[PDB]
C-alpha cells in the first residue's frame, strides 16, 4: 500500500482506472454516493477494485449517519451522529447505530468508514448534527459507544477532525478556515481522551488554523500532527491528509507539491479526492513510498449481507435505527 487514496468516476471500473489501481503509490479508494447504485452493483465495483490492485488496497467511504451517508438506497439508515444523546437510552443506541454501520458497510466488502466524527458542537455549519454532542462528556459518551459498535464486527476507526472542527463559526473568505478561540481545551480533550483508550485506528485532522496555537492548518502543521498528536498525545495510528484537491496551487503549489508537503508534516497517507488529473499527476511524479502500517486498516472479519439479516443483533438494530430517526427528524413530522 502505497500513500495515496483517490476515487473514480461511477459505477464500473474504466481501462484507466484499472491501470491507476495497480500504481505502488495506490494505497485506497474512497467511495462516494457517484459510486454507489445498488447493493449488487456495489459488491461487484469492490471485487473489481481489489481484483484490480492485485496487492491488498483500502476501500474506504464517509458512511457517519444523517447528513454523511454515501450508500442509503438498500442500506439500513442511520441517525444523524446527534441523535443518540437525545434518547435515554443513548448510549446503547450509539453502539448499535456503530455496529450496524460498519456491519452493512463489511457485508459489501468496504473496508472502513471515515468515522466517528469527535468535534464539539452544533454551530459549524458543515460540522453539525454530524456532532455527538456539545460537551465533552456528552461526546465522550455516545462516541465511545459507537466506536465499540464499530469495534466489534472488525471495522478501523478513524477520529475527525482533529483537534476539533465543532467551532469553526466565521467565514475566513479563503480555502482555510480559522478558529480565533485562545483555548481549544475542551475540543481537543475528546481527542486525548479516546487516543487514550486506544480505540482509535487513525485521525483526519482539520484544515483549520487555529492562530493561538500555530500559523498552519491542522492538517498540514508540523506543530498540530507530531508535536501534539504523537509525541504529547502519544498517537500511534495512521494520519490521513485533508482532501488536497481542495488546496489551491497559488501558494501550496501543484498537486505533487501538496502532497509531498502533507506527508512531510506528519500524514501517512494523502487524499486526492474529485479530481483525476491531479491523482494521475501524483501517481506519475511523486518518488514511490510504502505505507505498510497501513494494512492495519484492512477490514478484520468476512459475512454477507444474507448471514448480517439473520442476526438478532441487526434485525433489533436496523428496527432501533429507523425509530431513532423517526424519534427527532423534522422531515418524519
Ligand atoms: C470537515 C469535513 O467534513 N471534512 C470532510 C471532507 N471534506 O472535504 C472537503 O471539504 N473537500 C473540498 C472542499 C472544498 C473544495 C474542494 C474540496 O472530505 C473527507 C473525504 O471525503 C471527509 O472524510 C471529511 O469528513
Amino acid at each position: 500500500m502505497g500513500p495515496l487514496w483517490l476515487d473514480v468516476a461511477g459505477y464500473e471500473l474504466s481501462a484507466e482506472d484499472r491501470e491507476i489501481l495497480q500504481h505502488p503509490t495506490v494505497g485506497g479508494v474512497i467511495l462516494f454516493g457517484r459510486n454507489y447504485h445498488d447493493n449488487q452493483q456495489l459488491l461487484a465495483l469492490n471485487k473489481a477494485i481489489r481484483q484490480a490492485a492485485k496487492r491488498p488496497i483500502l476501500i474506504g467511504v464517509d458512511q457517519e449517519g444523517g447528513r454523511v451517508q454515501r450508500f442509503r438506497e438498500g442500506f439500513s439508515r442511520i441517525p444523524p451522529a446527534q441523535y443518540y444523546a437525545r434518547a435515554e437510552n443513548g448510549v446503547e443506541l450509539a453502539e448499535q447505530g456503530g455496529w450496524l454501520m460498519a456491519a452493512e458497510l463489511i457485508a459489501h466488502d468496504v473496508d472502513l468508514s471515515f468515522a466517528p466524527v469527535l468535534d464539539m458542537g452544533f454551530a459549524c455549519k458543515a460540522i453539525g448534527n454530524r456532532a455527538f454532542g456539545e460537551d465533552v462528556q456528552t461526546v465522550l459518551k455516545h462516541s465511545s459507544a459507537f466506536l465499540r459498535g464499530m469495534k466489534a464486527v472488525g471495522m478501523a476507526t478513524t477520529g475527525k477532525h482533529f483537534p476539533g472542527h465543532g467551532a469553526v463559526i466565521a467565514d475566513s473568505h479563503l480555502e482555510t478556515p480559522y478558529d480565533e478561540r485562545e483555548t481549544i481545551a475542551q475540543d481537543m480533550a475528546i481527542f486525548r481522551a479516546q487516543i487514550e483508550a486506544g480505540v482509535l485506528d487513525a485521525m483526519m485532522p482539520a484544515h483549520v488554523v487555529y492562530p493561538h496555537y500555530d500559523a498552519q492548518p491542522a492538517s498540514g502543521s508540523s506543530y498540530w500532527l507530531k508535536q501534539v498528536l504523537r509525541e504529547e498525545l502519544g498517537f500511534k495510528g495512521i494520519v490521513f491528509s485533508d482532501d488536497l484537491s481542495m488546496e489551491g496551487a497559488a501558494v501550496m503549489g501543484g498537486p505533487v507539491e501538496r502532497s509531498h508537503q502533507a506527508l512531510v508534516a506528519g500524514c501517512d497517507m494523502i487524499l486526492i479526492c474529485n479530481k483525476r488529473e491531479a491523482a494521475v499527476e501524483v501517481l506519475d511524479n511523486l518518488p514511490i513510498m510504502e505505507v505498510p502500517q497501513a494494512e492495519a486498516l484492512l477490514k478484520k472479519q468476512q459475512f454477507s449481507y444474507s448471514e448480517l439479516k439473520r442476526l438478532e443483533r441487526w434485525q433489533q438494530a436496523s428496527a432501533n435505527m429507523q425509530r431513532l430517526i423517526e424519534q427527532f427528524s423534522e422531515h418524519h413530522h
